[PDB]
RNA sequence: UGCCCACCCGGUCAUAGUGAGCGGGUAACACCCGGACUCGUUUCGAACCCGGAAGUUAAGCCGCUCACGUCAGAGGGGCCGUGGGAUCCGAGAGGGCCCGCAGCCUCUCUGAGCUGGGAUGG
């Protein structure tokens, strides 16, 4: 099931801030190409965000067994 | 020999400039000694001009160091533009993306006189 960890920059008018409530997500999803297709529509539908100015840096498979977040955890 | 170092005539016209301190000449470049004569000072042989040669490396000149100036290269920081495109965004002011190009200032470090034609010295 491989949850996943995007990373990233998303843009309005000049905006970074790489740590966890304002820059990125979480993901769960059987391969990469399913988790970023998820980040772009849920990025670009509650935020008003083409997908020009989301700039994915880092996607990697983290352990199931350390996540800060407890939401992911629990519909595993 | 030599090559480069001064001198005469230059080119480039601060990467070449300015100030301070120091180094260097038995020749050359100068300061220097003197005025009958050419010439001369609205006074002054100071300057210009003429005639000289005892003295000196103190000036100039050349080189070296250090301060500022100037031209570059590298690095930290402040500011920021633009030619083409879309039934792109926005009430507008303005903004984002696609293809094509950049610039200015300020600090810090490191360097910084090259060169053409002719008679003396090494």
């Amino acid at each position: 099931v491989k949850i996943f960890m995007v990373r990233g920059t998303a843009i309005f008018s000049a905006s970074r801030f790489p740590t966890s409530q304002k820059f990125t997500k979480y993901v769960r999803a059987l391969n990469e190409k399913q988790a970023i297709e998820y980040i772009y529509s849920q990025l670009g539908g509650k935020n008003k965000i083409k997908r020009y100015n989301i700039h994915i840096q880092e996607i990697k498979e983290v352990k199931e067994d350390e996540i800060t977040d407890k939401t992911i955890r629990d519909l595993a």
